């Protein structure tokens, strides 16, 4: 039958495969949102909620490598895709089932990606279904646009500050820079989780200047950015981002329609 809420979750870079069962998610152990969705599923009946991680490639091609990897473009769409399918389904089959959406990394692209869709009346369901959003090392966040949960570290994401750079989208890795529109009636509901120092998420113009460039080459191929399930780098007064968050979606299910 149909859950009260569904709980998207979209994972990072090299945490997803097109053959990887969204609704048992085991062929990435180590993947970040999995402490999130994995307890939710614990402290909820299925009733109430079904969490759901989305399969998709999640790779990024480095063109200066001969990695045998997708391209960021190709992988992008491919998760996107795939997270809008699920919604779409979800919705036909249950209309009355609200949304909580997790992204990370890629994933928060992608899932911040969609939001915006949704709060700009884009589909692929009303505005008024989506409980709320979080978005951790959201590539593409911008200052003033969302919550950004504090701490909030200065600067933007890579694909704005980059939006302007040459040869990269042709290479397969469009920097698409401000999402048009925002989040708009989502605005309210989406948060920003991001680290200080990582520079998926907060990339001042001075990461790519001649004496940096390299050193953030390195940092960006993968620190900071593989630490969001510890306080290290970022928390909220003591909270790492996946236990924010978890705390964060438990209460948005507490408080959810009864259809």
């Amino acid at each position: 039958s149909c859950p009260d809420v569904q709980m998207i979750s979209v994972p990072g870079t090299w945490e997803s495969s097109p053959q990887q069962n969204p609704l048992n998610p085991v062929q990435f152990p180590k993947a970040l949102l999995l402490k999130v969705t994995g307890p939710i599923a614990q402290q909820f009946a299925p009733a109430r909620v079904q969490t759901y991680t989305v399969a998709y490639t999640a790779q990024f091609h480095n063109p200066l490598t001969t990695d045998n990897q997708m391209s960021y473009n190709d992988s992008r769409a491919e998760g996107t895709r795939a997270m809008v399918a699920a919604m779409t389904d979800m919705n036909n089959r249950c209309p009355l089932t609200s949304y909580v959406l997790i992204g990370f990394s890629q994933g928060a692209v992608i899932a911040g990606d969609v939001a915006s869709d949704i709060g700009n009346g884009r589909g692929p369901v009303d505005e008024d279904l989506v409980l709320g959003v979080t978005l951790i090392a959201d590539g593409r966040r911008q200052q003033g646009v969302g919550n950004q949960v504090p701490p909030s570290p200065r600067g933007e994401g890579a694909e704005i500050t980059l939006h302007e750079v040459p040869v990269l989208s042709g290479l397969g890795l469009t920097m698409t820079g401000p999402r048009p529109g925002g989040f708009g009636a989502l605005d309210g509901r989406t948060n920003e989780i991001c680290a200080q120092g990582d520079l998926i998420c907060a990339a001042p113009a001075q990461a790519f200047s001649p004496a940096n460039l390299p050193t953030t080459l390195n940092t960006l191929a993968g620190p900071v950015h593989a630490m969001y399930a510890t306080p290290e780098f970022w928390n909220s007064d003591g909270e790492p981002a996946t236990e924010w968050t978890l705390n964060w979606a438990h209460q948005l299910i507490e408080n959810a329609p009864h259809p």
